[PDB]
């Protein structure tokens, strides 16, 4: 058993000076004044670095080197290990690895997989994004157009018999039938809308039939006119609706990032929709059956389509916080309690208090991690 | 002197019950409770209306059946008393003649119109509204092509030695030199950003170089995407720029009326951008040298290009109302204290307070005009 001493503990709700975290059996024992704590209980010294739970990655392609995408071959455990060791590097413990528009057979893979996967490592990488294949072809992005598809009672079937390994699937509404999103999200899946050219008209109908997030806003949406806000305008005046966006500067343009935060409050969160070259140092890999270009920050396929990003969980934090204007503190909670509220694992994860994983992530004023705890395990120290 | 009784009375920081509105010298001289009335002075009920401070205008181009634009023979000390006494019929006391794209003559001979009015008819029509011709072709809209041209020096010099009479004028930022923005803006006239097809970066030099408004917000504007917010985006992510919104539910989905709301603040004002149909019966009307038709409840030339509206002050409040979500109180500011302290006249005008001109209205719960009072006399009782 340890304590971490020394160092600015946000619990999710405030920042607390002169304070500890006890970590016993994976778990957060207490978090209290120094003063309080038992004496010869081995303290880790954090040094002065911001603690906080684990980052929470709700999109992520791959990272680390490899993706989670494409090939039966990469399609795999070991893969998901690896973008986990990628994620911890950059304080991000937890995430939902996000396998996009593909065949049925590969889907098949990637839940028996996941599945696989939960039974070896718990809270760690949570479950199954389906990012597709049920979208808007105007609107498929980098997506493969050979299988963006409508759905089958079949797939349908599967997800929903396989909804403890799934945890979200992005659609767009105007391409499914509201039965199919009221069937997904009555087995427990949340079900975002994506890669959609909705109305907001669509959108709302999206919502009503149970959609509860949206997929990177504005991107592989509608753009926003006078006439017709679309499916970005929908989700901005929809309170009820949580969203990722990509804050890496690129993806978004920091005023529409800020006008989203006003909008959305404290249900906008931070999301990577990372790739292979996050966490490592690649020049191109494949992706969507095209090859992807790591060409000046961007990833980017032969046509310069934008095909996923780079960022990393730390560097979109202190994005947000350098230009977005939002306090460090909020910041945090857009990429813990507000993710882990969306997906409903905020009982387990997303603040520090007593009882939850002990999943966390100590960084210095200059955005650098120093520490990354994953089960009360120091897999990181730098 | 004579005092309002027997209503709600709006002072624009809060609504009174029990309270009377003092006139004297056509000025408001007190706003108290009716026990403080001077002994013996005359009371005039306000049968349970709500009463207000007039609406304010601050973008029309005709009403009542006229149009202060096009020709010579229209742009008159006449149009714009017509217009008044139009405007008066729907609560708004107040307003911006506001002259579109037309060529240098017509220009000043609006300016000496607007002079000749203001000597004539104080605290009514306020100043001129020049909608032009400094555009981007791009964002036109309806105005006449061969009259949008580049800013010449003389014509902006003209302007800003008549900038007494000139209140306000819309330009494209991008298609002027900052240094035009800057004398008109240190010659007290306040400038506008409209009818451009402006990037947000190009809207922030305008800003810096001295624009402070925004002319009917999303309208002739750049929609918003991504990657690039345009002038929409900027103006809802500056917290300093005021805007007017068409609130008819026509030129603007309520739904990017309620964003603008909770992005703007205090700084979103109702104007009606109307036309001579406004307040009117007629099927068509000559603007922008071509002849406009009320089809389906819109004003449209032959081709289907929205050339103005046909909404009113009260009608507006009352869309903002139903349809958006917004409290009386504060789409009532919307009407009066906000576009007054946009313009600089709220030390006379956008309140009901001791000292301020004696502009006010009064309606029912249905939002009908019951009185309209201009400088303390009642010019409408309905
Ligand atoms: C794995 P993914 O989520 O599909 N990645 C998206 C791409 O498909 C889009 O092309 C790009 C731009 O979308 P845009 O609409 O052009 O802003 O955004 C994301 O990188
Ligand atoms: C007197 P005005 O201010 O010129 N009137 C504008 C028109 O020119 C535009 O065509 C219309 C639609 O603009 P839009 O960009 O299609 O939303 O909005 C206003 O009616
Ligand atoms: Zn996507
Ligand atoms: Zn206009």
């Amino acid at each position: 058993m340890y304590a971490l001493t020394q160092g600015r503990i946000f619990t999710g709700h405030e920042f607390l000076d002169d304070h500890a975290v006890v970590i016993a059996d994976g778990l957060i024992k207490s978090v209290c004044p120094v003063a309080e704590l038992p004496p010869e209980i081995e303290q880790r010294s954090l040094n002065g670095a911001i603690l906080s739970p684990g980052f929470i990655d709700v999109q992520l392609n791959g990272c680390g080197g490899v993706q989670f995408n494409d090939t039966a071959e990469a399609v795999s455990v070991e893969t998901l290990e690896i973008m986990q060791k990628a994620n911890e590097k950059s304080g991000c413990t937890n995430y939902l690895p996000t396998l996009i528009t593909t065949s049925d057979e590969l889907m098949k893979q990637g839940v028996r997989v996941m599945r696989e996967y939960l039974a070896k490592h718990p809270n760690q990488a949570l479950g199954l994004h389906l990012e597709g294949p049920w979208l808007n072809l105007v609107k498929k992005g980098t997506h493969n157009p050979n299988f963006v598809r409508k759905p089958d009672a079949a797939l349908v079937d599967f997800l929903c018999e396989n909804a403890d390994v799934i945890t979200k699937v992005t659609l767009a509404p105007e391409m499914v039938p509201a039965e199919v999103i009221s069937k997904l999200a009555n087995a427990g899946i949340v079900v975002s809308a994506g890669h959609s050219n909705a109305t907001l008209k669509e959108a709302k109908a999206g919502f009503r039939a149970g959609i509860t997030f949206a997929t990177h806003l504005y991107n592989a949406m509608p753009y926003i006119t006078g006439r017709e806000p679309g499916l970005a305008g929908a989700i901005l005046d929809e309170a009820d609706i949580y969203c990722g966006i990509i804050a890496d500067g690129l993806h978004v343009d920091y005023a529409n990032i800020r006008n989203a935060k006003r909008l959305k409050g404290d249900k906008l969160c931070l999301v990577t929709n990372a790739t292979a070259p996050a966490g490592a140092n690649i020049e191109q890999f494949i992706f969507a059956g095209k090859t992807i270009y790591y060409r000046n920050g961007l990833c980017v396929d032969e046509n310069g389509t934008l095909s996923g990003s780079s960022l990393t969980m730390i560097e979109g934090v202190r994005n947000l916080v350098e230009h977005c204007g939002i306090a460090l503190d909020e910041v945090l909670r857009m990429a813990t309690l507000y993710p882990a509220r969306a997906i409903g694992v905020e009982k387990r994860l997303g603040t520090l208090a007593a009882g939850k994983v002990a999943n966390l992530t100590a960084f210095t004023p200059d955005f650098k991690i120093t520490k990354t705890i994953v089960n009360g395990n120091e897999v990181v120290t730098q």
